């Protein structure tokens, strides 16, 4: 078994693609922010880990430990759904940098780290959830906005790098996901198949990515927004 | 003949013929064009009992509206669509290129949209060109042209997407060396995106070009 | 007395930095522009002669900023074109790339965008005027290896840009990122031929670009002519990428 | 003097594009479909313009026109082409032929000319924002990228504005209010001039922030 590393897997999108990969043959290892989190991801399977995003040691501490048990990370899905809205005027430093360490960073120091062994491998699926606000300007969203779009060209040079290798990075771009009525309605009247996505939908297109039948599609970004934002 | 039916045109060789055998596996009825007669009987032959192959000229309207009728009689309606594959030239060319490539396409979608809208449920997949050995005109024409449809027919619940091979395998190579997995496709790759985004896994997936080219291009 | 719009070009000692400066003098803005060091800021103020000024500022240090807005308020006026630009690199495949390759370029590239952004913000709410220029680059969309940190730093002030603009739109303030392709440099110039060819073959129109370019594209918005165009991205890049 | 051709001259966008064009310093061939509307454009244009008539339907016209435009006034450096649903068959051949039919035998019309000066623009303009995904507008912009990369070893450039609002609506734009023809004219103005020499395949939005792309 071919082990799968996801974190922010405690619920909606996040939990949806740990069991999706569960599924597909893949031993998961979903993470959580906090050790509550994870016990309960070891029960919803039969492994949990406790990490913060924000913190290279416990990265290291979880990678190093997974490598020693179960097997390297050949499946990488970097998911993080925290946001901290705010107009500029209004967002502060911790503000910005919150956002960018728990999105862009992590996605870095957890790359960074897994390589190794989908180098030795053969094989390698890095899957990074972004965001269609990433192309879409949402007022208050200056620092979500970045920090999806630089994950996004992220993907694109490590992909680059990588290829040699046989290790394909991705970006998974969700759009409304379900998780006020007339909030909901307006944001409906955008998207051309008039409704709102679910979790299960990014973790259909994640899984998919992450097999055999995607081996030859890298570097690239698979919008799923039911027609919100085309191309 | 219970199952959804799927139409895939130019379905004789290569990326063609691959998608319409996976599309059977995922269990779909195949029927699958050619131009003339003698390549619709090699079609019927190998799909067997899961397929039929009929002889189409995507040029013609008529052929169009007599072809897409007669599935409807025999087989069911047509819920799944696959329409398979330098500006200074002649007028005539340019016209016949278009007429192919993006009249076709145009025609075949209005034709089925019917059947589609009523089953509350549609895939319509355009398969751009094989590159040759980017910014091709009937490439970025036809991505244009599902964006435009896709918008339209979202409310009926049908999504339309397009796939751009890079380097497929056809016979042949350093080409390779401009794709970072740093080899040509297969046929069954694209085979394996457009079986995805025929199934009920890609529902909320439209308006989009799935990349399957190795990152040849990103 | 000095009567002219301000505009602070930070980075401006070369290569398209310099040219952006030199052009949005011609214009008829009072130039401030900053170098990495106080003998960079001196050449500077030796060439803005009286229609511009030099300042030393590290982009990386947030005091450092306040001191230098604060300072061209007093000194000058109020920073009514703010002009992002910032060509250092740490470049290194992923493998060799260190979490401080990671962090500096973040910080010089999109933090200092966020950290000038805000501090000019109602300096320009106050006279509804206002322009805020960004420079990117192609490679936030051309794949390009070891250049992972300034990919994603330079992708991250394209989404910035459009999501500032909207905030900022009742306020007449223009928010727009200029992207340029491979553009002829000092950088540039190090380079080997076949290379360099290389770079051109890939080019639409077959040459490498001038910062003169990017100064003519940013001059441009700069202007009382693009005063209905806002968080777009401007690519100047010869056919690169289209 | 360098000669523009700029079609649909007659009024709003177009008419202010051909006036912008002769401030810059272009001799200025405006196209209107009658014959007393060219007058019209040549009255306005004084000693520095010309008007012709030509209807963008009949590719026939296309030839007579450049070739009356190279004959007397000069070669065509600058080429500026002026502006969708389920509907029947010839609305979409019509609505085609117009915003890309023509555009092609312009563009393929003048191309011999601008490739011996080594300097060419062609400029597409795309139709205002009704009241994205249209399909004329996302197959002229299509078009034009793909024109881009063939055209470029000439330098010559081609390139796309797309008008937002042009002279609530105004709520839905960032800058709070509607465009005026003038702004389309600047953006044209620019990519036609020798500032723009290096921008090439692109799409100017100049929507006051309604999209961002
Ligand atoms: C069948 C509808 O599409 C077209 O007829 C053409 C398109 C596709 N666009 C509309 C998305 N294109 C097109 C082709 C390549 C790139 C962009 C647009 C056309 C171009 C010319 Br010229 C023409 O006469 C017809 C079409």
């Amino acid at each position: 078994r071919k082990v799968a590393l996801v974190t922010g897997a405690s619920r909606g999108i996040g939990a949806a693609i740990a069991q999706q990969l569960i599924q597909d043959g893949y031993f998961v290892v979903g993470t959580a922010t906090s050790e509550s989190g994870a016990q309960k991801l070891t029960d919803s399977f039969g492994a949990g880990l406790a990490l913060d995003v924000r913190n290279l040691d416990e990265i290291e501490a979880v990678v190093s430990h997974i490598e020693q048990n179960y097997g390297p990370v050949l499946v990488l899905v970097n998911n993080a759904g925290i946001t901290k809205d705010n107009l500029l005027l209004r967002m502060s430093e911790d503000d910005w940098d919150d956002i960018l360490n728990i999105h862009l960073k992590a996605v870095y120091r957890l790359s960074k780290r897994v390589l190794k062994g989908m180098t030795k491998a053969r094989f390698g699926r890095i899957i990074n959830i972004s965001s269609v606000v990433a192309h879409f300007a949402n007022p208050g969203q200056a620092n979500y906005s970045a920090a999806k779009a630089g994950i996004e060209a992220f993907s694109r040079s490590l992909a680059k790098e990588m290829g040699s290798r046989q290790i394909t990075v991705n970006s998974v771009a969700p759009g409304f996901i379900a998780t006020s009525e007339d909030i909901r309605k307006k944001m409906s009247d955008q998207v051309a198949l008039n409704r709102l996505g679910e979790p299960q939908d990014i973790a259909n297109a994640v899984s998919f990515l992450a097999s055999d039948k995607a081996g030859y599609i890298t570097g690239t970004v698979l919008h799923v927004n039911g027609g919100l934002y085309m191309a």
